[PDB]
């Protein structure tokens, strides 16, 4: 049974020296599968695993090809995420497929992605990074250890005001300087969480508040995490009013679905099944 | 790694009652997953797994959708398929999805593809089909015990002339009583294989000759069809000269694509990858 996610597009800003010489002046973007495009408003930061091993795939700008050089030369963007989400993207028209030369001979037709190189979390942390929505003009790329690297692309945003996982996470980053040591985590890419969703019986900070009710301490205490994950998404869905953005003072089962439309018109989101 | 297929679309040319009440009007066609568009010319039957358990897949005619009625209403054409091959086809844009309804509440959309029903393979034995290409008007649906549901549909075209597989199979159904009794196979569904490439060294019936060079006795023998497959194929492609259709005279290796393009465009075939 396959689910519906929102693929965002968060641009590299400043695309370093060792990712540069790979994908040669193309646009970069790390891309993020979520449930909840409404909440693009509060991104602080993003998420990625610091040993996932991820791939640079080249993408359509904003049918498979019989040459590398054609798609090289016709395709100018490049997102990196797991290689298992861009075969994903590729069946659903998001990337080129080519036909690979890499096994066999001319009597078979392989259709491959187009992988420029591979890259590990850990050397994006500190990425600068512009994202859709968020007040802050720049975001960056902190480490989060819960990450499944069989979910969506391995590489999540970050809403620490409507996210258990990532309250416990970045509070994890705050409280642990052995933790921000060993990643070289400077201060300045630590943002603060911002108020954009009220929950009529909670606040407007509302997965802290559940992180202390369930008495979460760590972003592995995972039986906790997940049950304070549904009853945020529950319980927000049908009762959580938007603080921000063009639907402000509606409630998100009235707007999430026009955000989205949004996001997607924009160029900022696409929509991606798994 | 993926393999890209042809899918061809085999239209059924008179729908069973068993069929009608479900489809109510629709156009139905068997669907079935080949490597070699080429040989199209020489189809004589059809195969389907008797015990495959097949669904009866709404698809696009000649966005995932909302309502289940407005999908209905837009789209005159049933797949038989395995459900898996319609999931597949569904990411690819084959086939419509909807926003299920079928579990959990409004707050998360799950794509599903829109199944009418089941059919077991059994029951299609004997539909008589239009298929592109052959020079027969109708073929009809056989079974063969060899197929994996795993695979592609599950429902597998017949080219006895240059497949060993369908040869075997084909050849099990004529000398075995016992087993066109037990499925009630009438004579008049068993058609003549038809020559439609020369292979230099070895005429035009290429397929029987392996399964005797290779001493294959029944459909069974799955490691001696596996060499004999294998050398049929890569050997046809390269020195395989097709007698039949607009590139008669031509080598497979240079009407293939061309042949696969005018089924596409044609309307008999479709592009799809697993
Ligand atoms: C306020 C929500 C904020 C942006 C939140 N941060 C969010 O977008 N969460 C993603 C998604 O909505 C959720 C359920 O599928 O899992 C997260 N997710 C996506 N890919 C993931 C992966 N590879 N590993 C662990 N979690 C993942
Ligand atoms: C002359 C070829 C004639 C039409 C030949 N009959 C052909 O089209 N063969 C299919 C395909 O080309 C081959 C390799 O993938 O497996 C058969 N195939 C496809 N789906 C299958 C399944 N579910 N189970 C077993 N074999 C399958």
């Amino acid at each position: 049974g396959p689910q519906e996610y929102t693929l965002i597009k968060l641009k590299i800003h400043l695309i370093p020296e060792f990712l540069g010489s790979i994908v040669k002046g193309r646009e970069v973007f790390v891309v993020c599968a979520t449930l909840r495009p409404e909440t693009m408003y509060g991104q602080t930061n993003c998420w990625i695993l610091p040993d996932g091993e991820y791939d640079l795939v080249l993408a359509f700008d904003q049918k498979i090809f019989d040459k590398y050089e054609d798609t090289m030369k016709e395709c100018n963007t490049v997102y990196i995420c797991s290689e298992r989400s861009a075969y994903n993207m590729a069946y659903q028209g998001i990337v080129p497929l080519i036909h690979g030369r890499e096994q066999g001979v001319s009597d078979k037709l392989l259709p491959r992605i187009v992988s420029l190189g591979k890259v590990y979390g850990e050397q994006l942390i500190g990425t600068p990074l512009s994202a859709p929505m968020t007040p802050y003009s720049l975001i960056f790329i902190l480490p989060m250890f819960s990450i499944s690297m069989e979910k969506g692309t391995g590489i999540v945003t970050s809403v620490p005001s409507d996210s258990p996982d990532d309250y416990a996470a970045l509070r994890d980053i705050k409280t642990k300087p052995l933790l921000r040591e060993k990643y070289s985590i400077k201060d300045e890419w630590i943002l603060d969480p911002l108020e954009i969703i009220e929950v009529p019986g909670f606040g407007f900070m509302t997965a802290e508040l559940l992180c202390n009710q369930y008495k979460i301490q760590s972003q592995n205490d995972s039986a906790k995490l997940k049950q304070a994950k549904e009853e945020i998404y529950k319980k927000e869905f049908y009762e959580g009013i938007l603080i921000r953005g063009k639907y402000s003072g509606m409630k998100i089962c009235d707007a999430k679905e026009l955000i989205r439309e949004s996001l997607i018109k924009d160029g900022y989101a696409l929509i991606y099944l798994e």
